[PDB]
């Protein structure tokens, strides 16, 4: 069977969800991401930078091996999400990779649409390397459309003559924006996360949905590092993943996908309360520990 923590936790999560259908607007949507937040653990240490013009943190947990560093690009579907929403989970990937994470508030949409995210991330990436990180030094995660960006991100400064950092890590990334496969069908009443269309809506205005960085399903992969994808079971984008390990392998792409059973859509991100939730962090950070060790 299933671990009690999940079923606790989606049970709580069916309850405080919103009816399927009704419209909540933007501003609404964005504080209450912002409200329900978890603080991040008392021994993680906060610095403001700015990055590309970009308000961003670095997010350093006890332990991080001087010259290492994360990339990280958080959730919210391009349209909400913020350093804020995400410092806890990510002060724990920085713990569990010893690591210091570049956590950045990059633009958001419709105030910004698509490639505004993908600018920013290109940049914040140039910034690092910059700063003197070396590429072999350097990881790339995100999680849910932050899982797309990694993607994008990686696909665009690529074709820019960047270099590819050492690893990667979408977490339940979001990289078909066409929103299209059989998982929102499938696996759409075990998921307790039109409500996503908005945001491929507000993110693209009027773009090709297809368009490679938007979503990097349809893009050519060709020489992106080493990616571990996590993924749960239990979302609508399953798909959106198997595809994404299926066109890498397909492409020379060294991928593992790990699908987890019985999990929710960045189920990390409820590493407090769940077990799973610490366990797939750790593993985040074993991996970049790993990929960094080659």
């Amino acid at each position: 069977m299933a671990g009690p923590e999940i079923v606790k936790l989606k049970k709580i999560l069916r309850e405080k969800a919103v009816p399927p259908g009704t419209e909540v607007p933007l501003d609404v949507m964005r504080k209450g991401m912002e409200k329900v937040a978890f603080k991040a653990a008392d021994d993680i240490q906060v610095e403001q930078v700015t990055v590309a013009g970009c308000a961003a943190e670095w997010v350093r947990a006890p332990g991080c091996q001087a010259g290492k560093a994360i990339l990280y690009l958080h959730g919210g579907g391009y349209v909400m999400g913020s350093i804020n929403t995400h410092r806890s989970m990510v002060g724990e990937i920085s713990r569990a990779s010893q690591a210091a994470a570049l956590l950045l508030d990059y633009r958001l949409a419709p105030e910004h649409p698509f490639p505004a995210a993908v600018e920013d991330g290109v940049a914040a990436y140039r910034w690092l390397l910059d700063q003197g990180f070396k590429p072999q030094h350097l990881s790339i995660s995100g999680d849910s459309a932050g899982g797309g960006l990694v993607l994008a991100v990686l696909v665009s400064a690529r074709d820019q003559g960047l270099p590819m950092p050492a690893s990667a890590i979408p977490i339940s990334p979001w990289a078909d924006m066409t929103c299209t496969n059989d998982s929102f069908k499938t696996r759409a009443e075990a998921d307790p996360m039109g409500g996503i269309n908005k945001m491929a809506a507000r993110y693209l205005n009027g773009a090709d949905a297809k368009h490679p960085y938007a979503s990097p399903n349809f893009a050519n992969l060709k020489g992106l590092p080493p990616l571990l994808i996590h993924v749960g079971r239990d979302e609508v984008l399953l798909d959106d993943s198997i595809k994404l390990d299926a066109k890498a392998k397909a492409d020379g792409v060294k991928s593992t996908l790990e699908i987890w059973d019985d999990m929710i859509h960045v189920w990390h991100a409820f590493h407090p309360m769940l077990p799973e939730g610490k366990q797939a962090i750790v593993r985040v950070g074993e991996f970049m520990r790993e990929q960094w060790a080659a």
